[PDB]
């Protein structure tokens, strides 16, 4: 019945939710792997315990634990796992499972919103075109004219393994990355291998900077196909500073909608290999990681110059100073456009408040300190000072291999 | 034989040193405690294995593993643990053990220096006055006119338990903290309970801000006694900015020498309860933690004002902007005074290089990501992007209770 302390407010909370934890973390009694980025077909025997566990907590949630309805649904799913060696989720069960996959995502600082999630049931989808249509309506709904709304679209679950629905993009909206004749890189270096796959499958690249990538959609295990998101559905924010008018000359912009598409949603032992989900951006993901990561857009070089900073000396903190301006500007631009965004102080304060609620009415909140603390100004945000216990609850979002490493291809 | 990756350079290194790990981390297979700050008399039976292990690696180090000298020293220490149920370290063994306690300190970003350590053997000390004298010569030597040098002074080891040598200060040099009649706090709020103990034992407090605290020294389990470090031995740096002359008006200064005095040094199963050790400061400990921690000096309030920043809105990043100036100033002040200091970019780069050396010639480097990453500008330093394995090797520095919670007092 462990305790976690906050070393800024002296607040203690008691965690018992970790007792319901099931999966393994990577750590042992003699080694901690909490800074490792990714540490490590199904059968019908394994499937009923997972189904039972999920069903027991779902009916526990609607305040009908063990009622006739719960007992009949247990027997019903049991027999469906006899008949088909799989089963199907109720609409209500799918919405509960998705909302709790988010709720349980220990690397997510935005979970105070977890119960406000819009679930789009695309389990009737059969083709890549159908996926494109579903994905388009997700983008339009979640963007909502810049008044962004959280959403997830859930495609058919894995069955045999070789019939998988997969979005090959890592995010629904990403900027292209092309290498150069002189060896360097234009666009987004993260995506250079994906940008090349698109071209290998027929993409005709407008080889510039902020070129939105096309979708690569694989349906029912078939080879994936290219589709272009109507550019009117792709909302973008131009980045200006509220002081420095040379900022516009920098010519930077980002897309409004963060939408992860490469993860796996697990519910009651069922695996949804395509489940794109979207929220809104925290400022630092664009301004610190996207723009100033050394292997991403890498703009500290220029923003420092155009401020005339002492770049000769490492200890002038020219890099730090240019970093704060960039994030004031990303924020400023998004807000003056009514496009939803959150600064890393408001987001981290909300997560402390979210943590308090979870410990009260749930007995804990799995949390990954390495990922919750923002990538700048860490100790002036309250989560730096907050002990967190990390553990794996289900339903959950999991990593999965890139599909071009697994897909027994064909044509 | 685990692997750790750097996600900025794609470099991989292989860790086998973790196999020599002995102590437990707090984590299990189902919970990770890597963000918990402090997770959890000796006998003669437990003592020989610890002595043997330490001796086997010491003689392995001087390239005489298993020689006659090693076999005789094993038998000699064995028999001394028969005779006294304890044993005594050789001068060479004490220096090796201390240097490796540092080398093994997974929370320390400065370990590239671990083999340059000056060891002061105070095991002949018998009185609090003798401790004062030893501590004074440590301060003078390590300060070295601002050309700081690393050092440790090792007082008699624990024997029965009730005869402990302890420095009651948490650091040799700290600023006093006094509460106020109006409820607030002057000085350093961290130390308000220690500042009060000093007064309860007879300290006459010059109730101001940067008042250097007196030593509280307990010798051979006796009640501790107060001593004032000659102020000429306490080097201090006045904090000015290289742009903002209102900075001097702020009237800030810090002491040059970071010297931890409350930790326990463990060598071959022997426990040195008083082992003050000192290096030089990394800029962010003063400028970010000491000055801008909410429960420390808490100056973001004023530095923001005197810059005229948008403090009405949380998302103006006024706090971030005022943070970068303060750390440019702490650094600038220390350097213009020839007083050794390191910026968080140079320090974190050196630790990557140190990590590479350890994996090569040692098979690993225990490392605590939560503590290695600096408390500001985290992801623009290379350690943010560096996976680290944490594990506990011995010799080691350990936490221990504050002595005023344990000391069976008297007079
Ligand atoms: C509501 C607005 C949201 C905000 C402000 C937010 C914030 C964040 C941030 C800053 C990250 C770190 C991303 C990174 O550094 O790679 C993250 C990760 C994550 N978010 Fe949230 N998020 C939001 C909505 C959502 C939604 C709707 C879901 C799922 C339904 C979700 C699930 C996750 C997951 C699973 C991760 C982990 C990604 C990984 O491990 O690579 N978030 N979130
Ligand atoms: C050579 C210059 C050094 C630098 C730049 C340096 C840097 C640091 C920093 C920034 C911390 C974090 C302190 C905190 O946030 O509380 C730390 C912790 C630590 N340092 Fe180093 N250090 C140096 C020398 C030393 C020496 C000489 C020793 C021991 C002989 C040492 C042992 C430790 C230990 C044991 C900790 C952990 C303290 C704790 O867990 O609370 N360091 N160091
Ligand atoms: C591989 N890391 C995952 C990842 C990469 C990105 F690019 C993101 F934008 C987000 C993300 C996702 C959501 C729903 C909200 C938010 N604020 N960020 C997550
Ligand atoms: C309880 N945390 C430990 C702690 C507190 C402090 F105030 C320090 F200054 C240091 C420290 C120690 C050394 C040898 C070098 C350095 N750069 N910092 C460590
Ligand atoms: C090595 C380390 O685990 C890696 O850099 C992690 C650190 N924490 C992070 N935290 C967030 N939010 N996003 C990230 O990509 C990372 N990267
Ligand atoms: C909760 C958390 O473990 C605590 O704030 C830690 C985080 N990392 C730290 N890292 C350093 N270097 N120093 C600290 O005091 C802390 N505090
Ligand atoms: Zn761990």
């Amino acid at each position: 019945f462990l305790k976690v302390k906050n070393w800024e407010t002296d607040v203690v909370l008691t965690d018992t939710l970790h007792l319901k934890s099931t999966l393994e973390t990577g750590c042992t009694e003699h080694i901690c792997m909490g800074s490792i980025m990714l540490p490590s077909v199904a059968t019908k025997d394994q499937l009923f315990p997972l189904a039972k566990e999920f069903l027991d907590q779902y009916y526990s949630s609607i305040k009908r634990f063990g009622s006739k309805a719960h007992m009949d649904r247990l027997e019903e799913v049991n027999k469906e796992i006899e008949s088909t060696s799989t089963y199907q989720l109720k609409d209500t069960e799918l919405i509960y499972g998705a909302k709790h996959a988010w709720r349980n995502a220990s690397r997510c600082v935005g979970r105070i919103q977890w119960s406000k999630l819009q679930v789009f049931d695309a389990r009737d989808c059969t083709t890549a075109h159908g996926m494109f249509n579903y994905i388009c309506n997700h983008v339009k709904y979640a963007t909502n004219k810049g008044n962004l709304r959280s959403a997830i679209t859930i495609f058919p679950q894995r069955t045999d393994g070789k019939h998988d629905f997969r979005v090959w993009n890592s995010q629904l909206i990403r900027y292209a990355g092309y290498k150069q004749p002189d060896g360097s890189t234009l666009g987004d270096p993260a995506n250079v291998q994906f940008t090349e796959i698109c071209i290998q499958q027929g993409w005709k690249a407008p080889r510039g900077r902020f070129d939105v990538l096309p979708l690569l959609l694989q349906a029912n295990g078939n080879d994936p196909e290219l589709f272009q998101i109507p550019p009117e559905l792709v909302l973008e924010v131009p980045i200006r500073h509220p002081k420095f008018d040379w900022f516009k000359d920098l010519g930077l912009k980002w897309y409004g909608l963060p939408a992860v598409s490469n993860m796996l949603l697990e519910i009651g032992g069922l695996e949804f290999s395509a489940c794109p989900f979207s929220g809104w951006y925290m400022g630092t993901e664009i301004g610190v990681r996207d723009y100033c990561d050394n292997s991403r857009y890498n703009i500290l070089e220029e923003v420092a110059k155009k401020m005339d900073l002492d770049m000769r000396k490492t200890s002038s903190l020219w890099k730090d100073q240019a970093l704060v301006e960039i994030n004031i500007a990303v924020l400023y631009s998004f807000q003056s456009d009514k496009v939803t965004i959150v600064d890393h102080h408001s987001a981290t304060e909300s997560f402390i408040k979210h943590m308090e609620n979870e410990y009260r009415c749930r007995g804990g909140c799995p949390a990954d300190w390495v990922w919750i603390v923002p990538p700048m100004s860490g100790s002036i945000t309250p989560v730096f000072h907050q002990e967190m216990l990390n553990y794996r609850l289900t339903p959950s979002f999991e990593y999965q291999p890139d599909p071009w490493n697994t897909h027994v291809w064909k044509g």
